[PDB]
């Protein structure tokens, strides 16, 4: 086995650790408390290529590897978790689900718009009364003509305010099961910003990632036109499910640079300030609290970029199957940034609960990476699932 | 050996419940998100006696009892840690002092004002570079003919932007040791926010517990009466020490409050909400997950309570001390409360997330009561040193 970086790898690492302490950094603490989503950085990012990046250049993309847009995730997470994920949900739950799923007019028409930024993407599978099950889902996707029409609502979809098209996921087919039971079929749908009867909400007002535009997305009689559905009839749940799969390891990534981050800047105030006399440095346990910290995001690390590879591995055409990767990767990254940003703001003692520092803010962003785009314990029940079996 | 709470106890119990349930639940988010000072609050209080409660009536005070002073910062802090903490830092830390090592004129210039609601009071230790070394310090004193002068500047002191009377702890001999290494002895201060050349500054911006005035205090030519020094001349640390032993208290029944108030809103939420054709109280999980968190909010309330009654029989003549009990309820009251705090927001899930629940109020809450008047470190410095002795 190699757990070394390409020499490219290494680079673009390098690339994308500079573009965040030059130009993502120094707006890290302006997003956070003014809930600024950063509208700078993000056509900054594209005119970079990273809005794109494993996508081939053959369909827009900057033909990068999947390894390097997770690297690109958490490398921009390790200074602002807003600006980590509005990358992770544009690039993971609307370019790549219409990269998979689509058919050559689809791709040419909104990938190499989805790669270059001019458009941004959205995701919306969640909502109210259950965005966490497969049947509790309303929203309605009706045949008219040769254009479908869309009712119902979307909840916690990110980059809802800023974004330009949408996957949606409707239920279409109303069917009965092998049980007698009636079962509701899903079907997902590429919905424009521009579409009629369609309405993004009023931008959530959050613990964390605060700058990320977090609203509703509103369908009274959306009107789509008829080749706007992604993929198959009535799979679109499954499309939903595969899409978060790969959603989750760019979250998992985010908290892995939430973590890490967060290491960098207590092991960074630690050397300068003094206490009884010496460095906090000094004491065994400032000692022990940070060396068991830096193993436990190292083992974090390699489960995310594991799940980066098992994904490689079947965009590659290798048959295997990545869900249970990404499942362990977003379960211990989540728990790991929690738990080093409470333990890590424990050390800057006061001052870490003032936002004179940016650890305060690491620790409310590292709260929502165990629950959006499905709980631990979702996670736990995908992970378990394929254990049991 | 009797662990009920008396027929007096179990009363005052109610009267800070309902009180804390209609008067002061509505208003702990604009507290929290506006970095509103409850001022309302503080006068409804006053006229309930409830800022002198364990002081006799000789002085002022209600004649209550330690533990009905910390029921009173549980039943405050399950609806506003900030509210609280700001009876709490007033209480055990500037009311406290004045009784417990005034003079009769001093008890009676300040304690009426105080047990009253009148005066506000505050309480400054922290300096810049020396919180836990709090017996390096460098705010100094000097004696001017009748007047004590003062000069220096104290750090994170709750109450200062609305205090009327501030303890000060300042360097007044420095005297040599057995050894020959010379030593900073420090004497305690009642000082007025009248005096001249004394400034509050700006009220900080912490994650939680936002509504609390915490302030620097600028002693600039602090020109004081005589009079006015707190204690026996050269023993200010010792006194420092011991007011921070009953605020230690009081740090501890918040974080219960908030760790009990936390468990309250999540038991009522998983108990409605239904995700998977039933509520979600009907998932193993959640079971076994409030189960394990109301036990552990039940041994801390033991801790806090084990160190109110510690302090009582000291209080009441017995030769008794309580810094030992008072330090296990702050080590693990407040650990208690982030883990549990965590943990309820993962099962309210997204909703969590938001500021529709308390439940993101409750952990960025917690957070400080691990930190302030004696990190989780320094509590265990206090219980390891008599352990180890």
């Amino acid at each position: 086995m190699d757990f070394t970086l390409s020499k490219q790898q290494q680079m673009v690492q390098k690339m994308y650790r500079e573009f965040a302490e030059n130009e993502v950094k120094p707006l890290a603490k302006k997003v956070d408390a003014e809930e600024y989503f950063p509208k700078e950085t993000v056509e900054k990012m594209g005119k970079l290529g990273m809005m794109g990046i494993y996508f081939p250049t053959s369909v827009g993309g900057a033909g990068g590897d999947v390894l390097s847009y997770v690297m690109a995730v958490e490398e921009l997470s390790k200074v602002c978790g807003t600006t980590g994920v509005i990358v992770s949900a544009h690039t993971s739950l609307c370019a790549a689900p219409i990269y998979e799923n689509g058919t050559p007019e689809q791709k040419e028409k909104y990938l190499p718009k989805l790669c270059s930024g001019e458009w941004l993407g959205a995701f919306g599978l969640t909502e109210p009364g259950a965005g966490t099950d497969a049947q509790g889902q309303q929203t309605t996707a009706v045949e008219d003509g040769d254009y479908w029409v869309l009712n119902g609502s979307k909840i916690f979809i990110t980059n809802a305010g800023y974004a330009d098209v949408f996957i949606v996921i409707a239920v279409t087919d109303k069917v009965l099961d092998k049980k007698g039971r009636p079962t509701k079929l899903c079907s997902a749908f590429i919905v424009e910003r521009t579409d009629p009867g369609f309405s993004v909400g009023k931008a959530e007002d959050k613990m964390g990632i605060r700058g990320s535009s977090t609203c509703e997305l509103i369908f009274e009689d959306c009107r789509i036109p008829k080749d706007r559905m992604l993929g198959v009839r009535g799979k679109g749940f499954q499309l939903a499910m595969a899409t978060l799969d790969g959603g989750r390891i760019g979250i998992a990534s985010q908290a892995l640079g939430i973590a890490e981050g967060a290491l960098q800047e207590t092991v960074a105030y630690v050397k300068e300030r003094k206490q009884f006399g010496r460095s906090i440095s000094a004491f065994q346990n400032t000692q022990f609290e940070l060396a068991e910290m830096k193993a436990r995001i190292e083992a974090a690390k390699y489960l995310v970029y594991a799940a980066a590879l098992k994904k490689q591995e079947a965009m590659n055409g290798a048959k295997v199957r990545y869900s249970v990767e990404a499942a362990q990767a977003k379960l211990i990254a989540a728990r790991t940034a929690s738990d080093v940003t409470r333990r890590c703001l424990q050390l800057f003692g006061g001052y870490g609960y003032t936002r004179d520092y940016p650890i305060e803010r690491m620790m409310r962003d590292a709260k929502i990476t165990e629950i959006y785009e499905g709980t631990s314990e979702v996670q736990m029940m995908v992970i378990s699932g394929a254990l049991l079996k």
